[PDB]
DNA sequence: CATCTG
DNA sequence: CAGATG
């Protein structure tokens, strides 16, 4: 956690670049298990060979550790931080809609910067476009003070459209958090469930309403269950307009809402621990359900949940306020 | 994983 | 449809 930090960090840089710049997934994948194991390792790595000793650690990685250990740096790492081509792919990727794949193409094309991007607004697709238009805004964190306003509006409008709508803003925003990055709404409706064959409208009506009143600004991707958008808090009395904010809404069958709710609220760490315990207790839990673990190895069947309460209870746990859902 | 693109 | 993004 700090004894083998830089090692695990360099390893991380290495893995990353393998993937993003070159295409070396195996390689990339290599740096990763390595950094994981070294990460878990209880002693101070004092040398290459010492490490090598570990699983995942081989020759080439050891090689590197040595150098890194021997001196405060790593040539390759140093060469990678200069190389503009590398650098670009890191940058270009910054744009919502621009993954690595794409980052490579543009670069081979010459588009390396934001301007490059503007001038070439043709080569970009819709998402990529919005991405570009809201670059700065996109990167701005969302202070909860705005989160509440948002949340305010969202829930009021969802309500108007149908009283049976159950919406919930998960995320860290849900776990206390002073600021978030994006806004994720979990949505279900009584008339939506596991068997119940579809009902697209269920998600479309609200989307509409949102944009009706202007909270939703653009559409990123909009399917039958997931909608990816842009939204914004109505600029008050002109002088201070809001930034554009990422937002996602998703329809879930009412019969697997809280698992998800729980699920989405996190943290990952809370999840695990709960997941592990769930297992002791003789159960299993995932994004959508909780199930009684048979003995034959495994086994299924959905347990019937009506709140995050029903879940814990099951695992015979202490109900945890979302704030203390941390770890 | 669900959506888009081409 | 395979492949990309989030
Ligand atoms: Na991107
Ligand atoms: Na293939
Ligand atoms: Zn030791
Ligand atoms: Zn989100």
């Amino acid at each position: 956690e700090t004894l083998n930090g830089g090692i695990t960090d360099m390893l991380t840089e290495l893995a990353n670049f393998e993937k993003n710049v070159s295409q070396a997934i195996h390689k990339y994948n290599a740096y990763r298990k390595a950094a994981s194991v070294i990460a878990k390792y209880p002693h101070k790595i004092k040398s290459g060979a010492e490490a090598k000793k570990l699983p995942g650690v081989g020759t080439k990685i050891a090689e590197k550790i040595d150098e890194f250990l021997a001196t405060g740096k790593l040539r390759k790492l140093e060469k990678i931080r200069q190389d503009d081509t590398s650098s670009s792919i890191n940058f270009l990727t910054r744009v919502s809609g621009i993954g690595p794949s794409a980052a490579r193409k543009f670069v081979d094309e010459g588009i390396k910067t934001l301007e490059d991007l503007r001038k070439n607004e043709d080569k970009l697709n819709h998402h990529q476009r919005i991405g570009l238009k809201y670059f700065g805004d996109f990167e701005k964190r969302i202070p909860r003070e705005e989160m509440l306003q948002m949340q305010d509006i969202v829930l009021n409008e969802v309500k108007k459209v149908d009283s049976e709508y159950i919406a919930t803003v998960c995320g860290s925003f849900r776990r206390g958090a002073e600021s978030s990055g994006d806004m994720d709404v979990l949505l279900t409706h009584p008339s939506f469930t596991s068997e119940s064959t579809k009902q697209p409208k269920l998600l479309h009506q609200v989307v509409e309403q949102l944009q009706k009143v202007h909270f939703i600004t653009d559409t990123l991707s909009k399917g039958e269950t997931k909608f990816m958008g842009v939204c914004q808090l109505p600029s008050k009395n002109d002088e201070k307009e809001y930034p554009h904010r990422r937002i996602d809404i998703r329809l879930i069958p009412k019969d697997q809402y809280y698992c998800g709710v729980l699920y989405f609220t996190g943290s990952d760490i809370f999840n695990k621990n709960m997941r592990a315990h769930a297992l002791e207790k003789g159960f299993t839990i995932n994004e959508y359900t909780i199930r009684p673990l048979g003995v034959t190895g495994v086994a299924g069947e959905p347990l019937p949940v009506d709140s995050e309460k029903d879940i814990f209870d099951y695992i015979q746990w202490k109900y945890r306020e979302p704030k203390d859902r941390s770890e």
